[PDB]
């Protein structure tokens, strides 16, 4: 359980993009009232600040919504995090682009989280968006 750290700590020094990348074809090879709550409050942006958003949760950056997140339990954080996934299967958030692949640090990473028991993904799915935020 080392290793769910070194997977965080590698997943926190990739690009936000990056990062946001590998969340989402993780997503793809796979309490709930406040996450649906601040995902409404997400939908209800414009396309380009839903990005926006996803972003500065990764990046720490000190404003309402993040403000929001910061102040949730890990599961409720991950729980939104889920929302936005399904939001983008349904077109309800900016979708994701066709033509981006995954760096070569990253496809490693991937393969590494699916080598993982469930449980241990879980665990390091919440241990990677609980710090988000601010
Ligand atoms: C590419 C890119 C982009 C974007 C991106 C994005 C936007 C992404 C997203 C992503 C995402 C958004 C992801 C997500 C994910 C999620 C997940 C992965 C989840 C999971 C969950 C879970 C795992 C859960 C579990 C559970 C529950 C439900 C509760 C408790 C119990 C159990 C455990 C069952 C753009 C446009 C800028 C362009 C360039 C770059």
């Amino acid at each position: 359980d080392p290793t769910i750290r070194k997977y965080v700590q590698s997943w926190q020094k990739l690009d936000v993009d990056e990062q946001l990348a590998l969340f989402w074809f993780i997503y793809k090879e796979m309490s709930p009232a406040i996450a649906e709550g601040l995902f409404n409050q997400v939908k209800e942006l414009n396309h380009e600040q839903q990005l926006q958003l996803q972003r500065d949760l990764i990046r720490r950056v000190d404003n309402q919504l993040s403000r929001e997140y910061g102040s949730l339990g890990d599961t409720t954080k991950l729980l939104f995090w889920y929302l936005l996934s399904q939001g983008m299967d349904n077109a309800t958030i900016v979708p994701f682009p066709a033509d981006y692949k995954l760096s070569s640090e990253s496809q490693e990473l991937l393969e590494g989280i699916k080598g993982l028991g469930f449980e241990q993904q879980i665990t390091l799915f919440r241990d990677y968006v609980s710090p988000m935020g601010a």
